[PDB]
């Protein structure tokens, strides 16, 4: 079976809006999302449909670019840094689970280039 996927909204979780989170929604999320290697990281894995019994046997921090459209919407961070990571932990989890060759990883290594070019350009709180 699936985990449950990662909340996206917390009532427990402060949260507030910062010009930087701002950013990572309309630039960063926005410029990634319909990139044409997007599609593989634009939900949680699918374990059963995609017959990997053992990806949360090795993945157990799992993150995915719907995740974290839907943390940027729903106002679910404190700040960037916080956002930042589940990016990072995306890509971690995508080079620790495949193999290289795998045209998942080229994917993954295209999406993580535009994501640290997009970060660089982080404007001041
Ligand atoms: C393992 C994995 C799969 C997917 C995924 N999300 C999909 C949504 C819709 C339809 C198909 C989807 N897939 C399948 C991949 C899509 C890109 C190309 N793929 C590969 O390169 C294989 C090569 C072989 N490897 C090995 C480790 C078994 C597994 C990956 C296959 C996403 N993420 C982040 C993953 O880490």
């Amino acid at each position: 079976m699936n985990p449950p996927p990662p909340e996206t909204s917390n009532p427990n979780k402060p949260k507030r809006q910062t010009n930087q989170l701002q950013y990572l929604l309309r630039v960063v999320l926005k410029t990634l999302w319909k990139h044409q290697f997007a599609w593989p990281f634009q939900q949680p894995v699918d374990a059963v449909k995609l017959n990997l019994p053992d990806y949360y046997k090795i993945i157990k921090t799992p993150m995915d670019m719907g995740t974290i459209k839907k943390r940027l919407e729903n106002n679910y961070y404190w700040n960037a840094q916080e956002c930042i990571q589940d990016f990072n932990t995306m890509f971690t989890n995508c080079y620790i689970y495949n193999k290289p060759g795998d045209d998942i990883v080229l994917m993954a290594e295209a999406l993580e280039k535009l994501f640290l070019q997009k970060i660089n350009e982080l404007p001041t709180e």
